[PDB]
This record gives structure tokens, C-alpha cells and sequence, in this order.
């Protein structure tokens, strides 16, 4: 299938044990979608003074139209020194390796696979 129906673990910045997917911008993308498929992904939302804490390159959900089944379409979108490698919509969130972290929210999505 080109998406796929994912419920994703909202984590708070300070609870992340591994702040990010790797060292380059294809790295991060290859192991967000690997993490995404297992069901090893968490999401942490983006306000004043989160990125700073986690590591780049961000990968990052950004809306990708405008919701089936309540699942938002989202598609990845890869930031390194303030270039960003896709063209996407607002912003959900930041992804993370999730690791047990005890989530606040879950955020549904579909994403372009």
C-alpha cells in the first residue's frame, strides 16, 4: 500500500532516550520509515526550545493535504543546518526513535509509504 494507518506515541522531549535516527539526511529518513513499519516511532511536538534537544538531522511529519478515518495524511520531510530535503505542509511533529517511553497522546496518521 502507498500508506499506511499508524497511531503514533506523543513523547514529551525530556522523557526521549535516543534523540534522533542517525548522521545523514538519507540515514535518518531510511531509519524513520524502518522504525515507522516496526512500530518503534514516536513523535514529539514542536514548540520553543524542543529541537534544540534533540539531534539533526530532524526528521520531521508534515501535513500532506487536507484526514481519512481520522488519520491525518502526513509524508517525511528531513532537515540538516537548516536545509530541509522535501516540500510538505504544517508541521505534527518531530519523530524519534521510541524506546518504552510512556507516551502523553496518540497522534493518527497515513502516511505516503
Amino acid at each position: 500500500k502507498t500508506h499506511v494507518q499508524l497511531s503514533l506515541p506523543v513523547l514529551q522531549v525530556r522523557d526521549v532516550l535516543v534523540r534522533g535516527f542517525g548522521d545523514s539526511v538519507e540515514e535518518v529518513l531510511s531509519e524513520a520509515r524502518q522504525h515507522l513499519k516496526d512500530g518503534t516511532c514516536g513523535l514529539v511536538e514542536v514548540e520553543k526550545g524542543v529541537l534544540p534537544q534533540l539531534e539533526q538531522p530532524y526528521v520531521f511529519i508534515k501535513r500532506s493535504d487536507a484526514a481519512p478515518h481520522g488519520h491525518v495524511m502526513v509524508e517525511l520531510v528531513a532537515e540538516l543546518e537548516g536545509i530541509q530535503y522535501g516540500r510538505s505542509g504544517e508541521t505534527l511533529g518531530v519523530l524519534v526513535p521510541h524506546v518504552g517511553e510512556i507516551p502523553v497522546a496518540y497522534r493518527k496518521v497515513l502516511l505516503r509509504k
